[PDB]
C-alpha cells in the first residue's frame, strides 16, 4: 500500500550526491528509468530520510495550498533540467543546486509527490 512512497524514493531522493553537476544529474536520471522518455525536470532531495517523512507530520511540514504540505527545514536539493528538443535519450541535463524548502503530498504519513512547480 506504501509503492507510491518506494516510488517517491526511486523519483526524488538521492542521500549522499557529490558532485551536484550535469554530469550527476545525467548519471541519475538514467539510473532512475527517468531517462526513456527524458522527464523534463525533475529534483532530488538530499540528507536523511526521516526528516522528509517528518514534512507528513507538524515536526517538520504545514499544509500548504489545496491538499499538499510545505516543509519547515530547508533541505539540499538539485534539479535536473532536460536540455535539447527531444524526449528520447540520450538525455542531456543542467543541474541546479539549490537549498530550501519543499512541498510534497502525503499519504499514509508518507510522502508520494513531490511539486515540481516550485522547482521551474
Amino acid at each position: 500500500d506504501n509503492s507510491r512512497y518506494t516510488h517517491f524514493l526511486t523519483q526524488h531522493y538521492d542521500a549522499k550526491p557529490q558532485g551536484r553537476d550535469d554530469r550527476y544529474c545525467e548519471a541519475i536520471m538514467r539510473r532512475r528509468g527517468l531517462a526513456a522518455p527524458c522527464k523534463d525536470i525533475n529534483t532530488f532531495i538530499h540528507g536523511n530520510k526521516r526528516s522528509i517523512k517528518a514534512i507528513c507530520e507538524n515536526k517538520n511540514g504545514n499544509p500548504h495550498r489545496e491538499n499538499l504540505r510545505i516543509s519547515k527545514s530547508s533541505f539540499q536539493v538539485t534539479t535536473c533540467k532536460l536540455h535539447g528538443g527531444s524526449p528520447w535519450p540520450p538525455c542531456q541535463y543542467r543541474a541546479t543546486a539549490g537549498f530550501r524548502n519543499v512541498v510534497v503530498a502525503c499519504e499514509n504519513g508518507l510522502p508520494v509527490h513531490l511539486d515540481q512547480s516550485i522547482f521551474r
